[PDB]
RNA sequence: CUUGCUCGGUUCGCCGAGACUCCCCUACGU
DNA sequence: ACGTAGGGGAGAATTGGCCA
DNA sequence: TGGCCAATTC
């Protein structure tokens, strides 16, 4: 049963007015601004709105709250149950808790009797069947400078003869470049793409953002969504990628069936400019799993196997030289007993790890050039304390010992952490009986063992408290720089694009190795966190079972 | 395989390789 | 040592009052 | 008749 509904993004061309003047936006922040505020007693009185038109215009009175001149019952309903949903999720975050503590009570009501933690104003506006998209038409809605398709006939492709094109033209491949072209069903992007002028290293080429975006508009797919007396005008061509790409849609198709495949209730967020499509519950043929917890694996792959009669693995071997040191393998089934026969083990290729050696050259390169320019610019009390800290410890502790009167040349290399060298050097000069000591715990329930430190335990003693003198501004002001700098989170989305890439090769090569279209991936009981994290997605993005053993 | 996004090449005329589960919200945990 | 946890979202078939 | 489009409910 599919049962996942991937998003799909498209941009909006033209707007009536900006999308927070719009009544339904008002309507939503009153609303949200006046539940948000408001005790547990007035949320029990204040919490019969209803579904209906005579209970909606009925709270709207009591309450009190501007209607803005909205009075859509579809597109109410939604601002209310989720405004009021988005106040009870404070008490279950809580009383999640205190059933732990059952497994002073915290409650999550204040002293003033409204909530301490309250939500802050979601800035969406979620379409309803209403004011679902339609294909632009000239004559029944606005005029606008672009050329509504017909909407049952089929959409154009791209350039079709890329080869043809003559010199002096846009799009002309040079003749050099044509004795290496791609053979592969690759995405054809046109010429006036932003990304075949963005700004690079050498590029050496002149980006007119005028002429690519009149080109871009001159063949662009409009809807268009109306919303009382305003609406939206969107280009239609991230749908159309968006079946393309997953092979749902085959070249040929017209406007009012491209919309099919979508949810006629987009989502749109104001402040970017992107209307959120989504695929309806069965446009992608995926049911969303999620990863195994060992004993359930056993009984998972005898029905896997029950169905085809040879499916394969992998035992994805993170914490290696080489991130993925895949292990292929492939299972029949004969009784309560699934019986596997190895096919061979590979490791990542190096074009992919020179992309991930290439980018942890980009990642620790920028948390220095934000974390040492967050540290200067704390004030001289903070930044001079913090300042010592960073270099306490690195003679001040040798100097200690030295002050003790120990011979400070024993445990000048290694340390000999095996040998816990420290206690061997402070008997050294005669301080045998001053070692301090250290409890230990071998026993299965309990155990006193107060003998000789360890060499970590030393460090741990020797070393001082470091920073905790603030602990709340080399913590906080590189975090609140983290979020001051674009190119962290163009980096995070990038590790999750290399991740996902990964785990996309190793999923093919499962495919190709073990010759089932059938696979199923094992992991057992840095790039690490973000490797783990992607391969346990596919169950939840792909289907693709997931096995924690 | 027409928009948008990420990483490379160049003769600058564009083409080689990727991701496609995403949004707000409140705190600071492991 | 660096991102993380946990709450909230992401329809549409049917029906009715209904003027031209 | 019937066409249009909010309102009613799972």
């Amino acid at each position: 049963p599919a049962n996942f509904c991937p998003p799909a993004k498209v941009n909006i061309l033209a707007q009536s007015r900006p999308l927070s003047e719009w009544p339904i936006n008002l309507v939503s922040k009153g609303v949200q601004e006046y539940v948000y505020g408001l005790t547990a007693a007035e949320r029990e009185a204040n919490g019969d709105f209803g579904t209906s038109r005579k209970s909606l215009d009925r709270w709207f009175a009591r309450t009190g709250v501007p209607t803005h001149g909205y009075t859509t019952v579809q597109g109410l309903n939604l601002i209310l149950r989720h405004t009021f949903n988005r106040y009870d999720g404070v008490i279950k975050k809580v009383e999640t808790r205190n059933e732990k503590r059952r497994s002073p009570e915290e409650t999550a009501f204040g002293p003033d009797g409204k909530l301490k933690e309250r939500p802050g104003i979601n800035p969406s506006i979620y379409c309803y069947q209403q004011v679902s998209p339609v294909p632009y038409n000239p004559a029944k809605h606005p005029a606008l400078p672009f050329s509504g398709v017909d909407p049952g006939a089929p959409l154009p492709l791209g350039t079709p003869n890329r080869l043809s094109i003559p010199k002096g033209q846009p799009g002309y491949v040079p003749e050099w470049q044509r004795p290496h072209l791609s053979t592969k069903n690759k995405r054809i992007r046109k010429w006036y793409a932003r990304a075949n002028w963005r700004r690079k290293p050498g590029r050496k080429s002149v980006l007119d953002e005028a002429k690519l975006k009149e080109a871009a508009l001159k063949e662009a797919i409009p809807i268009i969504v109306t919303i009382g007396k305003d609406w939206i005008v969107m280009d239609a061509r991230g749908l159309l990628r968006a079946v393309y790409w997953r092979g749902i849609a085959k070249p040929g198709l017209s406007l009012k069936e491209l919309l099919g495949f979508f949810s006629g209730d987009p989502v749109l967020d104001p402040k970017r400019g992107i209307a959120t499509f989504t695929f309806k519950l069965g446009a992608v043929a995926v049911h969303s799993r999620k990863p195994t917890r060992g004993k359930k694996s056993k009984e998972l792959l005898l029905s896997m196997t029950a169905e085809k009669p040879h499916v394969g693995l992998v035992a994805i071997d993170l914490g290696q030289t080489n991130p993925v040191a895949a292990e292929f393998s492939r299972v029949k089934r004969e009784g309560e007993t699934l019986q596997a026969e190895p096919l061979g083990q590979i490791v990542l290729p190096d074009d992919l790890v020179k992309d991930l050696t290439r980018y942890r050259r980009a990642w620790d390169a920028t948390e220095e050039q934000i974390k040492a320019e967050a540290i200067v610019q704390l004030p001289e009390e903070c930044r001079a304390e913090v300042v010592k800290v960073n270099q306490m410890s690195a003679e001040e502790t040798k100097h200690l010992i030295l002050d003790r009167g120990v011979s400070g040349d024993l445990p000048w290399e290694k340390m000999t952490s095996n040998t816990t060298f420290i206690s061997d050097h402070l008997l050294a000069k005669g301080v045998t009986d001053q070692v301090f000591f250290e409890k230990k715990s071998k026993g299965k329930k309990k155990g006193t063992e107060t003998v000789k430190r360890k060499d970590y335990g030393w460090v741990k003693l020797l070393r001082p408290r470091l920073s905790q003198e603030t602990r709340k501004a080399v913590n906080d002001k590189t975090w609140e720089l983290k979020r001051a700098s674009t190119e962290y989170v163009r980096l995070s989305r990038r590790k999750t694009e290399l991740a996902r890439r990964c785990v996309n090769y190793i999923v093919r090569e499962t495919k190709r190795w073990t010759q089932c279209e059938d696979i199923a991936i094992v992991i057992e009981d840095w790039f690490i966190q973000v490797l783990h994290k992607a391969f346990s997605d596919l169950a939840l993005h792909r289907g693709l079972p997931v096995i924690e053993a």
